């Protein structure tokens, strides 16, 4: 066999992912409007918006319209894009998800739901909106 230890290599069609972290959507823009995959993983299995900092809808919207996974999540704790979201207290991207056919019934692996952990930390209007978008 070839000899080799620890990882490999890997690249993507994911910059929308990298650069949306960074506040990137101009690279979101570009990764994507430049011809790529709608669902260009990231080693951090974190959706393509699941890791856009929740804090600039302009990525959220970006792969929302293209075809990102809004539905999808991790399954090694069932965390779906909902909850990030949630987590940060981003209303504008829960529209986002919403507005295109989202999953919002879902738990993070043992956290109830999205809404509850929006509340929990320190985000009431976020909370408050998903209760009436997730359904009991």
């Amino acid at each position: 066999g070839s000899p080799g230890i620890h990882m490999l290599g890997g690249s993507s069609d994911a910059g929308l992912a990298t650069a949306a972290a960074r506040g990137q959507v101009e690279t979101v823009r570009q990764l994507l409007e430049a011809g790529a995959d709608p669902n260009a993983l990231n080693r951090f299995g974190r959706r393509p918006i699941q890791v856009m900092m929740m804090g600039s809808a302009q990525v959220a919207e970006l792969l929302l319209l293209h075809g990102a996974e809004p539905n999808c999540a991790d399954p090694a704790t069932l965390t779906r894009p909902v909850h990030d979201a949630a987590r940060e207290g981003f209303l504008d991207t829960l529209v986002v998800l919403h507005r295109a056919g989202a999953r919002l019934d879902v738990c993070d692996a043992w956290g109830r739901l999205p809404v509850d952990l929006a509340e929990e930390q320190g985000h009431r209007d976020i909370a408050r909106y998903l209760h009436a978008a997730t359904g009991d």
